[PDB]
């Protein structure tokens, strides 16, 4: 795959990410958080596992925002982790983690996990 | 900090990882890991928050592997996300997602989840 | 909240939630899975934390189900977690662990997690 | 099996965890945390697949504890997935999910991920 994962996408809460597929497996692009401590737009690198498999699989795919920008500093960063589907209405359907940094005293609370579906609607 | 992420890292799996931090806030390298449906090196790019905090706490950061090299493909991507605690004794804690491509029908079933552990070597 | 917890539910894979809450907190029910190493019902047993908090949040909750049943053992056991909101629809949205029962060396892939959206409809 | 997971197990954060498991696949108990919006005791309820396999696997489990009691409603629950490993130091190794009530805005942030190794005392 990479077929069309590049491009411009939304996930449910409204958030854009603005991803390019490389042909060899790199993922580079912006993301832009319509929630929490965020505003304007973060970097975002990732990986894509081509040559995936006839059997109408998805795209195993990656990618990472660590939260500092220009703007702002959340001591955090976000890995979602997924796969790509193609086709007339094209998705990617994730599940991420998020960590913050703490101390090791609340190290037992640092980590959220969710679910983002993407779509280019 | 740049400086201290740098270097080689293994976990309690025996798995490897050399990685470089950039004054960007980004990480390059490679990762080998030790069981699973892989063999050699593959490449690993991620992002860790060059600016943390002052004080005692970690550098949050998470990087992604995309199971896929010149030897083998598992078609499966792996992301890692935790925090990086210096001293003299660093080490990494993360919980890391490993979602394998599959139909839609076995969609439910195409995310592993786990935690792994990293201690620096020196140098 | 308790409310309309008690019933019959159904997720977005078809497969069937049978519970029923107890004013103290306790949940009892059986599940019957769509997919899977599963086939007829399975005893699940959980807890819902009541006395939920007047800024419309949901009731926060969560069940087990070892799958294990006269038909099949297939030596592992899945937890749900999420929170319950009621209304003209309501919904039960989770995210679950199966964990099965792995030797050492298998121990790192013993572990799927994934997501659930139960409605009565 | 069922005598092997009954007792009181103790986990790295100081938590208590006291159980019974019933030749049914029940498991009823009590548990203390020593982090969080918590105090004293709450009850739990979970399963156990009562016939694991011979073999050096794991028995798979899970439990759940809502955050209330006489004392205090911390509006979460959490569930704890994972297996036991009998023998002369036993444990329990789990991932668990903590699921705090929050409005439908906030639902993306409700849900807080780890693990929990508990270590058996003797009795
Ligand atoms: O609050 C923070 O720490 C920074 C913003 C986090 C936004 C998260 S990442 C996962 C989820 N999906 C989104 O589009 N935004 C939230
Ligand atoms: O089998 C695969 O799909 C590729 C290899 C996966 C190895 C995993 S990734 C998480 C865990 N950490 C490691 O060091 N190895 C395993
Ligand atoms: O295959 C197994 O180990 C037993 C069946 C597991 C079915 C799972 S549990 C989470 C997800 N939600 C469902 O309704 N079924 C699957
Ligand atoms: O703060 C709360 O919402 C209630 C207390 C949560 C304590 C958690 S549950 C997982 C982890 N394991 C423990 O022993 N304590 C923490």
């Amino acid at each position: 795959a990479e077929a069309g994962i590049t491009g411009t996408w939304y996930n449910q809460l409204g958030s854009t990410f603005i991803v390019t597929a490389g042909a060899d497996g790199a993922l580079t692009g912006t993301y832009e958080s319509a929630v929490g401590n965020a505003e304007s737009r973060y970097v975002l690198t990732g990986r894509y596992d081509s040559a995936p498999a006839t059997d109408g699989s998805g795209t195993a795919l990656g990618w990472t925002v660590a939260w500092k920008n220009n703007y702002r500093n959340a001591h955090s960063a976000t890995t979602w982790s997924g796969q790509y589907v193609g086709g007339a209405e094209a998705r990617i359907n994730t599940q991420w983690l998020l960590t913050s940094g703490t101390t090791e005293a609340n190290a037992w609370k640092s980590t959220l996990v969710g679910h983002d579906t993407f779509t280019k609607v």
